[PDB]
């Protein structure tokens, strides 16, 4: 048996050593990923005074992997061709290739549609963005005083065909990850406070939808009388359509102040998953699957993680979830009884509590 | 100067010792609570197999508090006189104290109106009864099958006067902590999972309201699901009013069935509070203030934790914070210059999100 795991992160590694350690020699697992390293840093970062606190895990996968019993191949996934079980994709050389598989763990996350953004190369500053969260903390020391956005971009999300799950497992959801833009901008206050800079600064934050829209109205209304307090504009419905040196525009051509963009970027499907088996992935590039992380359409293909399609929002704990699930309903089946996780979906982000 | 604080909990204990840190000399800070000792276990059970985890904090705020120079009366408080400046209180040989202060604390919380559930005596298991989660352990492991019933009693929340807050600072709840039940009704569905009696065990939850209120509608409707996979019943605007032996009416006489009932009382105000100068408290016997937790009618008197009518829902943590600030902001009075930290409403509970 051989089983690909597509990506080098939250879900796939949790699979793949999940696996492994599960069936060990009764299959063989090998991982492909777009780069030999994964780093894992802290979700947002430390902004303090004179204190910055550098805290990076990164994981070498050619080794870290065999010496698990997993093999490692990187190289870029280009398509999946469900039907004929192979896995496309490009080596490092620039060469081509293609392996079958008896069963494939997708795992190769959504995408950062940054390129929806015009002027985001010349004046964007992403908080899911490396060593792009550097440029960050720079620029916001150097800062004199002025205009501060923060926000992020609409959720592409796809909705057929849909996930084999109970009702209500899945949420409908303007943005996929938008707690950390609530913590950020809490953060911000509280660092320009510290420099006696609250009225040099000033902050406004943008939903694409409704602003933390798994809370009641009432929890919403607390929420922008917290901002009202705090000094901090909230601006609902503005889908991100331009990034400018002094403002951003909305796709219906209205304007916020902005000499700092602070965007956690549009959520899209993985483009290697839009180009893959049509009927793999919906109407976003997601693969829909039942509550086991199998395909609803073709039974040996697993999706864990961001590039499953009920995983909204777009979190690092449910891809952990969904990669053990994937596991252990393939160890399974691989002849190695092994109790299957149930999935539950997250109801609510606990950042949406300040006391967090 | 002389300080009372009323209770010894989390929003007495954390204003004595924040004062009396703060001002030492300052100012004489003594405690008045209904009993000499507290105790501080855990806020659920661990209904674990063959497993019972211990671990209980006892205070004895005779000694605890002077070793921090805090004086200590063992006391009922009866009733304030916030005209007057007067605390009227029974001592433990049965004799009626009446006190001056400069300065009260009120941090005797609110009431548990066990006492408006007919049976309750006779066929109740409380949830917030110090032993009384003895009671519960036992008769769960003796439990040969048949229903559970398990919600919260409504929360008789007081309207007018209005706190001096900002807007959507306070909300409006059936119940004044569902949180929990939300966590023991998942618990219990694992313990009678693991003895195999899923089939013979069959959980009802009830609200006295839209259950979990500070969530949207489609995490409700979540929540809903999940209940329903895991064979859980769900009976929202179910006011409680009886319990009997095999079934818990509410007060329209509707049933539902019930061999093992826990209950979170239902919240009312301190009956010494609604005793007290009719307008310092609001017609739930809870005392409103401004963010300062001060009253909005009597400038020395402080209201902190459970009391306070702000405190929705009604929180440990909410308590500990409400009582730092009114020690700090009485500290500042009191002629030592100190900061005075922000009040936030809490948005959700985040024992919401099942991954808590
Ligand atoms: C951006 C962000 C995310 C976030 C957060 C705060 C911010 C600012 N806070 C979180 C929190 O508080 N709690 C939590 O649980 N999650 C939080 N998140 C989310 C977390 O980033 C994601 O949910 C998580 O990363 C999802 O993991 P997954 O493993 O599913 O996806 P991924 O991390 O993107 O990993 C993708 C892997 O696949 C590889 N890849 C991608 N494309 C290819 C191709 N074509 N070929 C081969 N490999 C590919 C990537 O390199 C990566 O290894
Ligand atoms: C019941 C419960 C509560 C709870 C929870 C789960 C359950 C089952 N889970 C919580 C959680 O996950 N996080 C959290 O922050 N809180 C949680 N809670 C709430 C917590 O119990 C309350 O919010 C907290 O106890 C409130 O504290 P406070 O200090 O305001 O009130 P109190 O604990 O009732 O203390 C009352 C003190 O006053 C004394 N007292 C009462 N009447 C009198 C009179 N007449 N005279 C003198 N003293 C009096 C009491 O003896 C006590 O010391």
């Amino acid at each position: 048996t051989k089983v690909l795991v597509l990506g080098g992160r939250f879900g796939a590694l949790t699979a793949a050593y999940t696996l492994k350690r599960l069936v060990g020699s009764k299959a063989d697992v090998k991982v492909i990923n777009k780069s030999r390293f994964s780093y894992f840093r802290p979700a947002l970062p430390h902004v303090a005074i004179g204190v910055r606190d550098v805290d990076e895990l990164k994981v070498d996968l050619s080794e870290a992997l065999p010496e698990k019993g997993i093999q490692f191949q990187e190289g870029t996934v280009e398509k999946i061709d469900a039907k004929s079980s192979m896995v496309y994709y490009t080596k490092p050389d620039g060469s081509m290739a293609e392996e079958e598989y008896d069963y494939v763990i997708v795992g190769i996350g959504a995408h950062l549609a940054t390129e929806l953004v015009k002027g985001w190369d010349k004046y964007g500053y992403s908080v899911c963005e490396p060593e792009f969260a550097t440029k960050l903390r720079e620029k916001l020391e150097s800062f004199q005083g002025g205009n501060i956005a923060i926000g992020s971009g609409p959720f592409y999300q796809g909705h057929n065909p849909k996930p084999k799950v109970p009702e209500n497992f899945v949420p409908n959801a303007d943005s996929a990850c938008e707690g950390p833009v609530f913590e950020m901008s809490l953060m911000l206050h509280g660092y320009f406070k510290k420099k006696g800079m609250l009225d040099k600064v000033h902050v406004t934050v943008f939903s694409p939808g409704e602003y933390l829209s798994d809370l009641s109205p009432n929890s919403r209304k607390a929420v922008a009388s917290i901002y009202n307090q705090l000094g901090i504009k909230l601006v609902h419905n503005f889908k991100i359509k331009e990034i400018r040196e002094h403002e951003i525009v909305d796709e219906k051509g209205n304007t916020i102040p902005a000499d700092i963009t602070i965007l956690l970027p549009p959520y899209t499907g993985n483009p290697a998953l839009k180009n893959s088996t049509p009927d793999l992935v919906d109407d976003g590039g997601f693969i829909p699957t039942d509550l086991n992380m199998v395909s609803i359409k073709y039974d040996n293909v697993y999706a864990v993680g961001d590039a499953n399609s009920m995983t909204v929002p777009k979190l690092g704990y449910l891809a952990v979830m969904t990669g053990r699930i994937a596991a252990q309903h393939l160890a399974n089946r691989l002849g190695v009884p092994t109790k299957v996780d149930k999935y539950y979906p997250t109801i609510v982000c606990v950042a949406d509590n300040p006391y967090e």
